[PDB]
């Protein structure tokens, strides 16, 4: 499993396609998201690839190491913690992320899991509430999609 | 992964939810599909979990052993060859299968791949034409979805 793809869709105007490519011991995440309100939005990998109930069924962030919510560069982060994507004035966000924690194979494999883009920005668990240590206070799930094997 | 799910959707009335469960050394496929034309419909695992171009981007049938298209009971078949589902008068198909070739882990894993329900009945590789040895003349893909890890 060296390439994956995800199509983000939801109940609103938010849409996008994310590409995953394994490079060395990292995964390179690229793509774009549209129909986003300007600014930052939490971008995470949720535990389940279950769409039965929309984005709600994806569960919490992928967290095999049973840690607290954090930023991508933090040591105490969920594996699904990719931090933030930033939409321009016209509501477009270009995704360009490199991450050593997520993987396309084995234990930390994200294939068959769900990618979610949130309503508010991710505080990286520095909010001071409890919530910050769980969710980053990213709010609602604007769009999501199952990560699948790509050519 | 021992439990998986798939939510089928398309540009039609057809939809459904199919579940996969690892029971013993085999995989049990259950669920239901609606909005189908009465009769048989090809039901296969396509290779790519790429939904960027609808079900089209799912590629051909999952076929790691490089065999020709066949029926679920044939020696010569694609791993993705689950045969046909049958729709009742009221256009409802109930899925209930056990398969010795598909898996939820390892080289035969269908996780991250695409379940597709076709417009026509599957030939089971017995049509007499090339197309038979490929898709069973199952025709267009009415609905599909990427198989994700479930709770
Ligand atoms: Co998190
Ligand atoms: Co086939
Ligand atoms: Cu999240
Ligand atoms: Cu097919």
């Amino acid at each position: 499993a060296t390439k994956a793809v995800c199509v983000l869709k939801g109940d609103g105007p938010v849409q996008g396609t994310i590409h995953f490519e394994a490079k060395g011991d990292t995964v390179v995440v690229t793509g774009s998201i549209t129909g986003l309100t300007e600014g930052d939005h939490g971008f995470h990998v949720h535990q389940f690839g279950d769409n039965t109930q929309g984005c709600t069924s994806a569960g919490p962030h992928f967290n095999p190491l049973s840690k607290k919510h954090g930023g991508p560069k933090d040591e105490e982060r969920h594996v699904g913690d990719l931090g933030n994507v930033t939409a321009d004035k016209n509501g477009v966000a270009i995704v360009d992320i490199v991450d050593p924690l997520i993987s396309l194979s084995g234990e930390y494999s994200i294939i068959g899991r769900t990618m979610v883009v949130h309503e508010k920005p991710d505080d990286l668990g520095r909010g001071g509430n409890e919530e910050s240590t769980k969710t980053g206070n990213a709010g609602s799930r604007l769009a999501c999609g199952v990560i699948g094997i790509a050519k």
